[PDB]
């Protein structure tokens, strides 16, 4: 499937990464020999060779991960490889492991988790979706970025209600729009060297934009990373009405937009550190030893005195667990803190 040139290039990134002895990605990890010579001549339909997974990882010898999917379809066909690397970061997901079925759960089970107002200054849930027939970014042509922005555009400006809104394309956007984006903190630009190195950013600013209610509650990028990536928040802690906002607006895109979703991964993703929900639910916390990592990761939370508090685990659990366990762990950060 893969020409003999593409070998032949991959011969030469494999060396380089095996006389790398400083590097401790997971790509270096888990692209043995043997896992290397099973997968270097595959081709997905859509064209990605194992380059297109692997090259930014060769190119940044210091990658964490070192590898993207280059489409739905590498997660399949390069497995070898991702299985590994997936299992390795999403601690806990074994081989014999599964993403249950897509479920938000029951929303009135979700609270407002600072109702005196003493911690959260604001709540956040994102997540992030490829659409179904299109190949990831690093093998995305401009015709594509433009047709499937066009389509998503068309879902995104007929909201209405709470989601009502405007979309702005990086194409022609304006210095104006530029500078009112980047004081709402909405804006993007093409992705860092990991992102360049993977191809990632092709053809920029081409199929790119934003999109964001009225109200600044709601927020979509389309093609910064993932196609899209679909963001709710507000001040204030009620977990309840983010998520139910961002269950809302991701079942409207999908009314005509259909995502690419794995029985295994669950939501397939440019990064494979971000599978399975997709989700990273967090909020904007004033906490006044450092006993804070200690209830963090008793309840599986991460923290990066104003903290930013996420759940740490994403593939594995569904989406309603997932946005429950950030529920669970900042209530009793929030208990640990008034004792």
């Amino acid at each position: 499937m893969a020409s003999a040139e593409v070998v032949s290039k991959l011969e030469a990134a494999f060396a380089k990464l095996q006389n790398a002895s400083d590097c401790h990605s997971l790509l270096k990890k888990y692209l043995t020999k043997e896992v290397f010579d099973q997968l270097k001549g595959k081709q997905t339909k859509m064209g990605a060779t194992l380059m297109d997974v692997i090259q930014s990882g060769v190119e940044n010898l210091d990658s964490g991960i070192g590898v993207y999917a280059p489409d739905a379809e590498s997660y399949t066909l390069f497995a070898a490889l991702l299985d590994p690397i997936i299992e390795d970061y999403h601690k806990g997901f074994k081989p014999s492991d599964k993403q249950p079925p897509k479920d938000s759960g029951d929303l009135n089970t979700f609270i407002d988790v600072d109702p005196d107002k003493k911690y959260v200054i604001s709540t956040r849930v994102r997540c992030g979706r490829s659409l179904e027939g299109y190949p990831f970014n690093p093998c995305l042509k401009k015709q594509q970025y433009e047709e499937m922005e066009s389509r998503v555009k068309g879902q995104l400006e007929s909201m209405s209600g709470e989601l009502r809104g405007k979309y702005y394309p990086l194409t022609g956007m304006t210095k104006e729009t530029q500078k009112q984006l980047i004081d709402d903190h909405f804006l993007f630009k093409e992705g860092d060297r990991f992102l360049q190195a993977a191809h990632a950013c092709k053809f920029w600013p081409t199929g790119r934009g934003i999109y964001h209610n009225d109200a600044k509650t709601f927020l979509v990028w389309v093609n910064e990373e993932d196609h899209l990536r679909i963001i709710s928040m507000q001040k204030g802690g009620n977990l309840k009405e983010v998520f139910g906002r961002l269950v809302t607006a991701v079942g409207v895109i999908e009314e005509k937009v259909k995502f690419s979703r794995d029985d295994r991964l669950g939501f397939l993703t440019f990064c494979p550190t971000n599978l399975g929900t997709t989700i990273r639910a967090s909020v904007h916390i004033k906490l006044p030893r450092k006993k804070l990592e200690e209830v963090a990761a008793k309840y599986n939370l991460q923290v990066r005195g104003v903290y930013d508090i996420s759940n740490k685990r994403r593939l594995g659990l569904s989406e309603y667990e997932a946005v429950k366990e950030m529920q669970d762990g900042i209530l009793e950060l929030i208990k640990a803190e008034e004792s």
